[PDB]
């Protein structure tokens, strides 16, 4: 047995956080393929979301690795289908992405508060090291994108959506 | 004599498909030079169509080579002049290109159905190997372009046509 | 408008000359594939004619480019099928090729005489620069080949046709 | 057990096709050594057939590998001695080689028809991928050679046989 | 004395053509600096015209060199100030540039007609070699630019002028 200072409550919340990262990965998978449709065709938006799918997957994998390192047991649940089949405009999609990110970020903060109350400094360090700053950086970037997308709608939405995709993404 | 399992019906349809690829080549030749006119001047649209002329020619040449490999006899017909002397906007041109591509693709599918009914698996493989996936890929790309061109017309068609040509093509 | 010192008569004759180069290209296409037949199988003769197809195409493309540069309008006609479906011996084929070349060359000379009468020195230079010397060089080469092919028929035509293809082409 | 969608009929026909490729290999072995005899001495003809021996062997080996991959059982029979001890002229030999190739090719086509009736698309793909086009290419090449050999017999058969071997093979 | 077959009429017209190239150079000098004004600030338009100033100067220098080579005497006149102190929009400027180019081109054609009537084939070659095709190419390019500038005015002239300068020039 290696397990030491690792509460059952932290273990369960780690498994839930894995499910949340894998669900986010799947959402981004769906977002990316929507933007590859012939009737949507925004290559840069596609690559943005498919890159996010991969980051969220890797996030999950790091959590699973840590779960094993601490002597927890990984437990997998169903992955819920993404919340939409079609994602609207780049604007709608980027709003939905930031809502999702803020939910992951809140889950990280809740897990951290749990870690602190359980006096589990390895867990707190792990989150700080690999998750909290990355999520803050990602959210700031999405925020910046959203501001630029919004700036570009004005009178000519098609034009703005095209330019954004060509010159930013 | 090398000829084996090669029906006269397949042979004739191969010669027709050659004529269709060469005609497509000629259409793209005309499309490219229209976009090089001083009063049209869309360099990127020109290069897109002149690249297509060359692919369609090479398509024809591969069919002719296969015709000879199987012991068929190449038979050439007149090449019909393209359907238009002037091709309108990039939008009109890209619509016309996708109509042409869907007609080639239908001809490939009809030749394949013939091959299958004649039990000619070399022909079916040949089409699969070098034509069916290429045409599907090309059509998807045209579809994507058309979506972006359309997105860009909105209120300011000149502006959109220029941007598309500079930033996509 | 860019057009200057460019007569409608020159413009039409340029379009006709394009048709003649594309027709020549198509003839050479047919000549090349005839020599790739399993029952003809003269690899070097094939490569000679397929190289000519490509030169004639490029000739056409240079004419079209010049048509646009001068502010003329390219107009495409049907391309007539080559004059033969089967081309006989290398000798017959090379005779037919030199007849075709002399017809292109006469058309270049007629266009030049037109240019001179219209006082269009850009056109005269263009023809001199890229067409007249090339055609003269090509015809001399064909002439040389024909002399060597003829020398080789004598009593043993098969033998001579094989040697020519292996040691010259 | 790995075996899935793999009929006993396909399995048996695969073993027969292996025997046919190994027999062809052996025939080419005999053809090559006949042309290395001091009283035949046609080095290029020898290398042509010994290269074919090796291709036919490799063909057999790919079939055996696939047999194992699908969970079939390889079963070996006697290899029949080649049909001739002495192979005559390069012409006779090349005719005999094309007869042999057309028999392999018919066996491939029969196995493919079997695959299609058994709804075994892995087998159909395997044949298409590695056998059908290769055999078609090889037969076309033999056909070309035969045409050139025949062209060369005329009045002076020794001369023609020597030239062919030096300048083509 | 080297002078041979070089008429006094050609000599004078060569000196006039030098004055016309130097005047064009000076016009382009003025055009370039207008577009470098802080209240105009179109860097790409500036570089386009300053590059033209240099080409026109070099044109003059080649004419002077040829004048000396033939044993003519260079005679210099006043260079007339450009026709405008301020050049308006990129559109106005490009129209004015094409008017100027068509005037040079007409002068080249008139000098050529003179050369032909004086039976001075060195002069005709010189013009053909270094001036007639270059001017035709330059005019076609200006024509293309003008078409794209015009396409871009539509409703939002400032926007179009900026994009043209950033993405074409
Ligand atoms: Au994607
Ligand atoms: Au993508
Ligand atoms: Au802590
Ligand atoms: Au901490
Ligand atoms: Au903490
Ligand atoms: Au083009
Ligand atoms: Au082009
Ligand atoms: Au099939
Ligand atoms: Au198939
Ligand atoms: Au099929
Ligand atoms: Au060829
Ligand atoms: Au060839
Ligand atoms: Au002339
Ligand atoms: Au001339
Ligand atoms: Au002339
Ligand atoms: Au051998
Ligand atoms: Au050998
Ligand atoms: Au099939
Ligand atoms: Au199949
Ligand atoms: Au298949
Ligand atoms: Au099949
Ligand atoms: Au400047
Ligand atoms: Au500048
Ligand atoms: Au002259
Ligand atoms: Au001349
Ligand atoms: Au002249």
């Amino acid at each position: 047995q290696i397990r030491q200072n690792y509460s059952t409550e932290v273990e369960a919340a780690v498994n839930r956080l894995v499910n949340l990262y894998l669900r986010a990965s799947y959402t981004y998978l769906s977002l990316g393929f929507y933007f590859d449709r012939d009737d949507v065709a925004l290559c840069g938006v596609c690559h943005f979301f498919c890159e996010l799918a991969e980051e969220k997957r890797e996030g999950a994998e790091r959590l699973l690795k840590m779960q094993n390192q601490r002597g927890g047991r990984a437990l997998f649940q169903d992955l819920q289908k993404p919340s939409q089949d079609e994602w609207g405009t780049t604007l709608d999609a980027m709003k939905a992405a930031i809502v999702l990110e803020k939910s992951l970020n809140q889950a990280l903060l809740d897990l951290h508060a749990l870690g602190s109350a359980q006096a589990d400094p390895h867990l707190c360090d792990f989150l700080e090291s690999h998750f909290l700053d990355e999520e803050v950086k990602l959210i700031k970037k999405m925020g910046d994108h959203l501001t630029n997308i919004q700036r570009l709608v004005g009178s000519q939405a098609g034009l703005g959506e095209y330019l954004f995709e060509r010159l930013t993404l």
